[PDB]
């Protein structure tokens, strides 16, 4: 049977605006592997939803029967007529015509909150960023292009809190790995706000997903790779992993603090991890560095979006009994 | 060669340990007591105490020591404690292992020459010259177990969990310092967690280079106490270069003689561990499998 793999990636930058995404275009491709926009599955146009009095974040402006359906279909082989959101009109357009796919990518707020959405998933991401990181990057990615957009960023961030944390933060307590940033605990009085933090929170119990550790695992560690064999410049780099409780379940958190100023640090710390799912020594560094340009290319944020994919790639595997598609040359 | 190997010792259970490892047979112990100068009556007429240099005779000390080392059988004083006189000579030949132990083996430059591995145990009125003569041994020292009140309890007052620090000195040519994970960088470590259930405090591991007295060295530390069997070897088990010959000897021989103080923490292990590290060091120079005690 051509197995049809579904993978979910729960998000707030807007469809086709992530760097996970571009991540995994380079490791999967994309002629193989087609992204759906969540939006598509709006049930309330933009006026509608002013209408109703209601957010984007709101459920009652999606339609989750029909993404429900139309999600089925492809697993089960199906061609689809799924709807476009026009962004710029705010209209909802005329169906497209989407064919199955090895891989299909559900992208968008809610692709977790259905519970029967849920169950059709083989893996799932949430992209857990904080308030104050966002911003930072949002001034950051202003001041090189001179946009001088990031006052409707910090708009929306407010506004957004309530609808936020109504329905869209709980979809974290159901995804197999959680990608949280925050700002660094390696500086006191964080200026600069460039140095961050991260946690790949990552479900136990999933099978045919065994998480990433440090050392030991199921114990907890601290550990600092800067030493005799390798020199850092302050605040250099520091890594934790532990096992914890995260929405009720069991989890296992890896997390790396600091910046990698060269390669060196970077496959010093890769060679040290254990079940990162490299298919060989320095795949993460690898493939970390195909793309120096974009952001967290030098911290967590990169090696966690990287070490994510990989850990699709061995789902896809298992399920399939087949090798994951490959972008090419 | 029939190598003579010596061991100083500064600072005791941790011979019963040794004697419980090599043996009694192939292993003599010299009480560095022995090469006191002065007698009791000698001390207080001088105006000095055991811990003064002036109280040892180290000429004497290098000469017998230097003579054992070289297959020579040699006529030691023996220092009575009871009665605080400088008894006849005994005779002592020569052994597989030779372990000097007192208050100053590693004070003379010459006899730490002599020396094949060296330990300093640290766990009112000796302060000064304990700082002026004794505490200074610890930078000459391969090995430092130091000693000193838990971190993990809150305003401790029982005093019984201990922190423990193996103090390695790097660079020493055939000794290869234990590390926790990955040598030369730092690291703390729970053991307790999904695998291992431990009741508070629990127990707490801490690997990392540091400097002490001036050198560069490898401190190992465990901050804690062992409840039972699968925690002493869960912690075995995760160190590296303990240089045991078999999966679980520390546990093993730690476990042998329950009723030592130190057994169930960071005390006992690290004896443990460094007599293994002194087998090791044992075995690199003689080419040949070191003492071990009888069944
Ligand atoms: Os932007
Ligand atoms: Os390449």
């Amino acid at each position: 049977p051509d197995r049809v793999v579904l993978i979910g990636v729960a998000g707030d930058s807007g469809c086709g605006k992530s760097t996970f995404l571009n991540r995994l275009a380079d490791l999967f491709g994309t002629e193989l592997m087609t992204v759906i926009c969540l939006d598509d599955y709006h049930s309330l146009d933009r006026k509608g939803r002013k209408e109703a009095g209601v957010t984007a974040l709101d459920p009652r402006a999606n339609n989750f029967d029909l993404m429900y359906e139309q999600v089925k279909a492809l697993k089960n082989g199906e061609t689809i007529m799924k709807p476009i959101y026009n962004h710029e009109t705010g209209l909802i357009d005329p169906p497209e015509k989407i064919e199955p796919n090895r891989i299909i990518v559900i992208e968008g707020l809610h692709p977790l909150y259905d519970e029967r959405v849920r169950e059709l998933l083989d893996f799932s991401v949430y992209l857990d960023i904080d308030d104050e990181v966002k911003i930072a990057w949002k001034i950051q990615r202003d001041m090189a292009e001179r946009g001088h957009s990031y006052e409707d960023v910090l708009a929306s961030i407010e506004a957004r809190r309530p609808d936020f944390k109504a329905y869209i933060e709980p979809q974290r307590g159901h995804a197999d790995i959680v990608i949280r940033v925050m700002p660094t605990q390696l500086i006191p009085n964080d200026t600069e706000r460039k140095v961050l933090r991260v946690q790949l929170i990552q479900r136990e119990g999933r099978d045919g997903f065994e998480p990433a550790y440090l050392f030991d695992e199921g114990s907890t560690i601290q550990w600092t790779p800067c030493g005799r064999k390798l020199t850092c410049s302050y605040p250099g780099i520091r890594l934790a992993y532990g096992p914890d409780t995260y929405y009720g379940h069991e989890v296992s958190v890896l997390e790396v603090d600091g910046q990698f100023e060269n390669l060196e640090e970077m496959i010093y710390v890769e060679g040290h991890l254990s079940k990162t799912d490299t298919q060989y020594y320095g795949e993460l560094t690898h493939l970390l560095l195909q793309h120096k340009d974009y952001p967290g290319s030098n911290n967590g944020t990169g090696l966690f979006q990287v070490l994510t994919g990989l850990k699709m790639r061995a789902a896809y595997e298992r399920l399939t009994s087949q090798a994951a598609p490959v972008a090419a040359s």
